[PDB]
């Protein structure tokens, strides 16, 4: 790593200097480092140039605005200070070059949208790995090779991607936030593919189209069941349209993939689909319509990238849910049980609507609300459980120091017929109540904890898992 080589595309004059690491933070800037002084969120990094110099950085790249011309080379205390205009916009490119262009050295798929980002990225990583890639994720649960996810400027993104390259990753699925995009945090990444899940409108779209036009998006895979998705597809004839609700318009002669029939059953969904790559049937072990959509998006993406349909089909049954996200537990001749982390009215409603599709009998909802937290959601979650489940079982969920029954009372207050709800304190006992009472064709949703393996009672983290409790009741292994 040399300053001269680093800057060669933009500043031919730049002096030769060996460089250690690249950092935006003068505090951690050590001997031999490249310190990058940027102007942004209520801070001017150029203020910290003396400090960085005192810590013995090898070189400095600084925002030129109001201080210098683009590519102007200065020297302070024998340390080169090189100025660049629009440094925030170019930081991704600068870091990309510094870290030897990690997105040019693995297959990077970006997923954007409100919902389904985590699941879609996870599916892309899992499926590609089943097909022989060494896959990784970068997203909300964290970063890492599949099974080793560790819980962010344009520099950090490039650095992390390089770390994954260094660990042998050949494929990375990355959740990309709207905020991330606008702040140029992925500006120089070479995306192999870009997936979209789901007056003023004109400016918003204009800003988004503009930003899109400046990125290397690769193959575009778009959910045509989303209204915004359809508008983007109208202007992108090379994009792949994905639908489970009749929104493929085949007059395009473009590329598409559509679920033709879905059977939502007690252990997943049987998805029949047609596509421009051919037709098939997938046995998904994921629950709900949204997860059909997410799965279809991942399938379309991998098809577009040239993974063979037959091999994708052969591996689809091995795709697993994100731990504690509509995670199904079944045992021969027992109720279906779904563990989901839903802990807000909106998420509970969604989880119940999803569960309902797979439920031939009665839908049970076992849930509670956290103590010593905002109380407002309690009656709303009560109303949702009452409306969208057949049996509401109200129990505890991290009561902390608050009187557990008081929390349950706030929940019941939100119901039209609180008397119809089953109340059982002791979360484990409430789960058991539902699981043991529910019939064979019933579905029990256990909401609020998902993957979490503790119950906070007082100030103690007691070892408790919904997943373990449910598994043991069904005679299976979590």
């Amino acid at each position: 790593r040399n300053l001269r080589d680093l800057l060669a595309p933009w500043v031919p004059d730049a002096p030769s200097r060996a460089l250690r690491e690249m950092t935006l933070d003068s505090r951690v800037a050590a001997a031999g480092d490249l310190f990058v002084a940027v102007v942004g969120h209520q801070a001017d990094g150029r203020r910290y140039i003396p400090q960085a110099i005192a810590q013995g950085v090898a070189a400095i790249i600084a925002e030129a605005k109001d201080e210098a011309t683009d590519g102007e080379i200065r020297e302070m205390h024998g340390v080169p200070v090189i100025y660049l205009s629009q440094l925030n916009e170019r930081l991704s490119a600068l870091a990309g070059r510094f870290y030897h262009e990690p997105s040019d050295n693995l297959r990077l798929v970006g997923v954007t949208g409100t919902n389904g980002k985590t699941t879609t990225t996870q599916l892309l990583a899992q499926w590609s790995q089943l097909l022989g890639e060494i896959s990784a994720v970068m997203g909300t649960v964290g970063n890492g090779l599949l099974g080793k996810v560790i819980p962010g400027s344009a520099v950090d993104v490039q650095h992390e991607l390089a770390g994954l390259v260094d660990q042998g990753a050949t494929f990375c699925a990355m959740e990309v936030s709207s905020h991330g995009l606008v702040q140029h945090r992925v500006a120089a990444l070479k995306f192999a593919a870009s997936v979209f899940t789901n007056g003023d409108m004109e400016h918003y779209e204009a800003a988004k189209w503009l930003l899109y036009s400046e990125h290397h998006c690769g193959q575009a895979i778009i959910n045509a069941d989303d209204e915004v998705g359809r508008r983007w597809l109208a202007k992108l004839p090379d994009a792949v349209a994905v639908s489970m609700e009749d929104h493929i318009n085949p007059n395009c002669h473009g590329r598409w993939l559509k679920a033709t029939e879905v059977n939502y059953h007690d252990s997943g969904a049987t998805i029949r689909f047609s596509s421009s790559w051919g037709d098939g049937e997938i046995e998904s072990h994921l629950m709900g319509a949204f997860n059909v959509s997410n799965l279809l998006l991942a399938l379309a993406t991998l098809l577009a990238l040239g993974y063979p349909l037959a091999d994708l089909l052969k591996t689809a049954a091995r795709l697993q849910p994100v731990c504690g996200r509509m995670e199904v537990f079944t045992a021969p001749g027992k109720p279906t049980v779904v563990v989901d982390y839903a802990h807000t009215p909106d998420a509970l409603e969604k989880a119940l609507q999803a569960a309902r599709l797979h439920c031939a009998g009665k839908l049970w909802c076992v849930f509670g609300c956290g103590g010593d937290r905002d109380k407002g959601k309690r009656p709303l979650m009560g109303a949702i459980a009452e409306e969208f489940a057949d049996v509401a079982v109200v129990t505890d969920d991290n009561p902390r120091t608050e009187e557990p029954r008081a929390i349950i009372n706030d929940i019941l207050a939100g119901m039209l017929d609180a008397g119809h709800a089953k109340v059982m304190e002791g979360r484990a006992e409430a789960v058991t109540c539902a699981v043991m009472q529910a019939k064979e064709n019933d579905v029990v949703l256990v909401a609020g904890k998902g993957h979490e393996d503790y119950q906070i009672v007082g100030n103690q983290r007691l070892d408790y898992s919904d997943r373990v409790t449910v598994a043991r009741l069904l005679g299976v292994i979590a």
